[PDB]
């Protein structure tokens, strides 16, 4: 539905700014939700869907990141 914008730390060590998570060892450079293997599509104003149950709950910032990130490679 009209899922609300994800909070920083909604779940899974998520950040709204990918760069915030530089502190997180698994935050490799330039990993963004937009380039996550579990990305859905962009919905509005730099937010889009993350296609996992404990995630799609909220609309994630395309520029965000989380621990469940897997590279689309
Ligand atoms: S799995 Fe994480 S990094 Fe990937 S799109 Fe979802 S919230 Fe973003």
């Amino acid at each position: 539905a009209s899922e609300p914008r994800a909070e920083d730390g909604h779940a899974h060590d998520y950040v709204n700014e990918a760069a915030d998570a530089s502190g997180h060892p698994r935050y490799q450079e330039g990993q963004l939700c937009e380039n996550c293997a579990f990305w859905g599509e962009a919905v509005q104003d730099g937010w889009g869907r993350c296609t996992h149950p404990d995630f799609d709950e909220v609309l994630v910032k395309a520029e965000g990141w989380c621990s469940v990130y897997a590279p689309a490679s």
